[PDB]
């Protein structure tokens, strides 16, 4: 493996990491009470659940991993297009809602052994669709459809969370989810797992993620810094809660800490749909959850602020609030 890609000695993954068999699998088709309960206990004690029986259709998730899959096939020639002055657009703002092809890593300076088409998705309209991919042929029809459906699930399960939390329904319905960012992850064959990682250690900063994979390689931080293996349910989404939840529920709902390790003899492909704020956001703890019992732990920040930082500063998984922090 080239130096690029080489990880610091504490960050490797270790070769046997075991299955997380404590993850939450929640069926959303129980009596309503119950989704809401069983959605809040994992919110609270984990960060990290799947959802199964979620209304999305089988067959348009199926769709949505073939043309992506198809998509990290393409030739060279076609990927160039993607690739703005002949490389890979970087994880820095502005983060354009137009397509691109991404290379990520840490400034012992490292890349993670991954590609990743990314853009937006919330509001579709003719201008941003025609910023995506021209091919496969139908990867606008396909993913307009998968975005829409995805975006649908998400707003359901952040009202379970508004329920869970005794917040009005709707509280997330505004300038909180209007950035839809679907990152298509491509995961090559690695020489040396031992050595690499696919995706740093990382809260994600958005409000919330659904992830949907089909291939082990997904591991989570749980207490005493133990990793654990999240199971691959290919018809289940992975929900991830953001460190933008983490900070608006102050902390009564944990934020997930995963990574993805790399495979020496498959391939693999991911579709991470990060919902959150608009950069012109201001992101505080509810409010309505505020008392004596309950003091504020982050003060008012700008959301632009805070990208700016937890893009860069990957020096603690929090680097990004750790200004903001107060009692
Ligand atoms: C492994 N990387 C992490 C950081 C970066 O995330 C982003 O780029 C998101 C995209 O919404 C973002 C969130 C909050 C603030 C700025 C950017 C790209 C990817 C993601 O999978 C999460
Ligand atoms: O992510
Ligand atoms: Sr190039
Ligand atoms: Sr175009
Ligand atoms: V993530």
């Amino acid at each position: 493996v080239s130096e690029s890609f080489v990880a610091p000695l504490e960050k490797r993954a270790e070769n046997d990491v075991p299955l997380g068999n404590d993850v939450p699998i929640i069926d959303l088709q129980q009596d309503h009470l119950v989704v809401v309960q069983q959605i809040t206990k994992a919110c609270q004690d984990f960060g990290l659940f799947q959802v199964i029986n979620h209304g999305l259709p089988e067959k348009l998730m199926a769709e949505t991993m073939d043309v992506c899959k198809e998509f990290f096939a393409l030739p060279a020639e076609e990927k160039e297009k993607l690739q703005p002055k002949g490389e890979p657009a970087k994880f820095e703002l502005p983060l354009e809602q137009k397509a691109k092809l991404y290379v990520e890593g840490e400034q012992e300076a490292f890349l993670y052994w991954k590609d990743t088409l990314a853009h937006g998705c919330h509001p579709l309209d003719e201008e941003l669709v025609n910023s995506w991919p021209e091919k496969p042929a139908t990867y606008r029809e396909v993913v307009a459809k998968y975005s829409v459906e995805v975006r649908k699930l998400t707003m359901r399960i952040l009202d379970y969370i508004c329920e869970g939390l005794g917040l009005k329904l709707g509280y997330f319905d505004n300038e909180l989810s209007q950035i839809q960012m679907m990152l298509t992850n491509y995961y090559p064959p690695c020489p040396d797992p031992s050595s690499t990682l696919g995706s740093g250690g990382h809260y994600d900063g958005n409000l919330i993620t659904l992830l949907q994979q089909n291939l082990p390689g997904l591991q989570q931080l749980i207490e005493d810094a133990k990793w654990i293996a999240v199971e691959p349910i290919p018809t289940a989404f992975v929900v991830n809660l953001g460190l933008t939840l983490k900070v608006i529920t102050n902390e009564k709902f944990e934020g997930s800490i995963h990574r993805v390790v790399t495979n020496p003899t498959r391939d693999r492909v991911s579709i991470a749909t990060l919902i959150g704020p608009d950069y012109s956001c201001t992101i505080e703890p509810a409010k309505e959850l505020l008392s004596q019992d309950n003091p504020p732990l982050y003060k008012p920040y700008s959301y632009a602020e805070f990208g700016e930082i937890y893009l860069s500063d990957k020096s603690d998984y929090d680097a990004g609030v750790k200004p903001y922090k107060i009692n």
